[PDB]
């Protein structure tokens, strides 16, 4: 399991930060579930399980992070290619591994049904990755969850 | 759990490489207690959990390592004192975070009885830590394994 990955000086203090609030996340999830086992003794209950979970669930985010923190190597500055419009661009949510691949285009162009999706120039995810390069690492927006991608590769 | 670990350049490149090293250890404990899964069916031989255990071991001593390189702070280059004789070290094992104090004196000032021991100059540890600073990682000699310790400061 030795495997580099690539981050700008932003991308990287981005993962850092990241790590920085759910370590603070914890700390509050550890001292609910203490507060939640002496209060309901009986832990066969919805909520002692639920919180069991959520506190793993933060381990794993954390144990997950410190990993790619681990391996990181920064790139130079000016470096790489830029996305741009037409710009196909592959991205890893650092945590779970997703890949996901998106292509910046036109409002009139977007398609949700082409290969990599046309995503339009003006919408929320085109903006938010237009100006990025490889290495660097977005916040996007979810219903279930604002997560974090790291720019894999700009192919377009 | 949000403390800086301070560690001299060198002192960072060897966690790393121990690291390095620790993630080696648990391919080939990954791969052995995956062959003695398939061989020996009866997981109740004192084989197979002697292999889980050890593969649990490397994965604590793993992510205990992921979690202080997270936290590294590297010191300016010529910084803080350096360990010579007379000077008083207090070291902490990364891994079991245990502290350990010593004092580098002269081979007949040795005294293991003193509060903080009294270890010889030209002794093992006592010309492992002569010529070091604040953030630095030795690697010292145990019957048990050579573990790294770091110097946590130097009071002497
Ligand atoms: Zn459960
Ligand atoms: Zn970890
Ligand atoms: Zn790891
Ligand atoms: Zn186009
Ligand atoms: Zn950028
Ligand atoms: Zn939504
Ligand atoms: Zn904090
Ligand atoms: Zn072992
Ligand atoms: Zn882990
Ligand atoms: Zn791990
Ligand atoms: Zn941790
Ligand atoms: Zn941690």
């Amino acid at each position: 399991m030795a495997r580099e990955v690539k981050l700008t000086k932003a991308g990287y203090e981005r993962l850092m930060q990241q790590l920085e609030r759910e370590r603070e996340r914890l700390q509050e999830a550890t001292k609910i579930l203490q507060e939640l086992m002496e209060s309901s003794d009986d832990y066969d209950d919805s909520g002692l399980e639920a919180a069991k979970q959520e506190k793993a669930r933060i381990e794993a985010r954390i144990d997950s992070l410190e990993d790619i923190l681990s391996r990181a190597v920064i790139l130079e500055e000016g470096s790489g290619e830029v996305i741009g419009l037409g710009s196909v661009v592959e991205l890893e949510d650092p945590l779970s591994g997703e890949r996901l691949s998106v292509q910046v285009v036109s409002p009139a162009e977007a398609n949700v049904l082409d290969t990599p999706m046309k995503i339009s120039d003006a919408s929320p995810m085109g903006k938010a990755l237009l100006g990025h390069r490889v290495g660097d690492v977005l916040s996007l927006d979810t219903p279930k969850g604002r997560r974090e991608f790291r720019v894999v590769a700009i192919h377009g």
